[PDB]
């Protein structure tokens, strides 16, 4: 049948903008049609509203539910989709004209891509921010090479930005789509590896929770921590594991928080997989750089953090098992 709404213009033309209200005050009403697609219906929105903005990158949200209409189907092929709430009940449902998904996307890989100094430390900042006040960026961030932007202006950035660019890709894995997008993207997690020998504290124990997140998230995601980590040694001429193992070292001092971290995820990378092999891929590895070595120091001290001692336990413990 026939539907009226109400419509207003959101200016999120530019992500790292600062938040704007719903552009039209008080909000005028349209009456659309439901059989017909809404891509052939938005051009009177966009009349209707004068909005300044390109009508090849509009995109029609629901003001009460976030959900974007898919301009290419009528009101009703995408009924599935609760919304005659207010319809149905002689009240008018809100809708809002604003910047297509992939129109923002665009523009914050162009951002990234473009700055330096401060405006990138101040777009990168905001990108967790974005990411959260808007999760269907995510999908799209993915699948327009989203994550290969960040590592190629974080592999060389100050710790700051790096640690920006790791909590806005904490944010993305909140999301099924982030963290799929994730499990993709291996430079991802090589990065993340390659992180872990930072000299800056604040990024090794930030990429450690991450990859402590990419790990537990599934245990098809063991195998892929252990390629990223053989695929950096490769690349690097060293031997795989020494960035966890140096950690294990305590360089700049005690650090039983960072330590813990590391054995959880050494133990729970462990614990995931399948075959013998590759358990002893690892810990044989992990051996040949003075692990037991390392075991043993930190168990036979009292001063040891209850939480460390507890890993390493657990850690000799699944290396008896194994071997029998």
């Amino acid at each position: 049948s026939v539907v009226t709404v109400r419509v207003q213009y959101l200016e999120d033309t530019d992500p790292f903008a600062s938040a704007n209200f719903p552009e039209p005050r008080r909000a005028p009403t349209c009456s659309l049609d439901g059989a017909l697609p809404l891509g052939a219906q938005i051009p009177a929105v966009h009349r209707l509203l004068g909005a300044p903005l390109k009508l090849e990158d509009s995109a029609l949200q629901v003001s009460p539910s976030g959900y974007y209409l898919d301009t290419e189907l009528s009101l009703e092929e995408q009924r599935e989709m609760g919304f005659y709430e207010e319809i149905s009940k002689g009240r008018k449902p809100t809708l809002i004209l604003r910047t297509q998904l992939s129109v923002r996307v665009n523009a914050i890989l162009e951002k990234l891509y473009s700055s330096s100094g401060p405006e990138l430390r101040r777009s990168l900042f905001s990108l967790k921010q974005i990411f959260q006040e808007d999760k269907d960026l995510v999908p799209e961030f993915v699948h327009s090479e989203g994550l290969s932007c960040l590592i190629r202006v974080g592999a060389a950035a100050d710790h700051n930005y790096q640690s920006y660019i790791l909590r806005a890709l904490g944010q993305l894995m909140l999301f099924v789509d982030g963290m799929l997008g994730v499990v993709a993207h291996s430079d991802t997690i090589q990065w993340l590896y390659t992180l872990c020998a930072s000299l800056s504290r604040l990024v090794v124990k930030t990429a450690l929770k991450l990859l402590l997140v990419f790990v537990e998230y599934s245990e098809n995601n063991a195998p892929l921590f252990i390629r990223a980590v053989n695929s950096v040694a490769s690349t690097t001429g060293a031997p795989p594991w020494a960035n966890l193992v140096s950690i294990l070292e305590e360089k700049n001092g005690a650090d039983p928080e960072l330590l813990v971290y590391t054995v959880t995820l050494i133990n729970k990378t462990l614990a995931a997989l399948p075959d013998q092999d590759s358990f002893y891929d690892v810990t044989d590895a992990l051996e040949q750089q003075g692990m037991e070595a390392l075991v043993q120091r930190h168990l036979g001290t009292a001063g040891t953090d209850v939480d460390l001692r507890t890993q390493l336990v657990l850690y000799e413990n699944a290396l008896k098992l194994e071997d029998g």
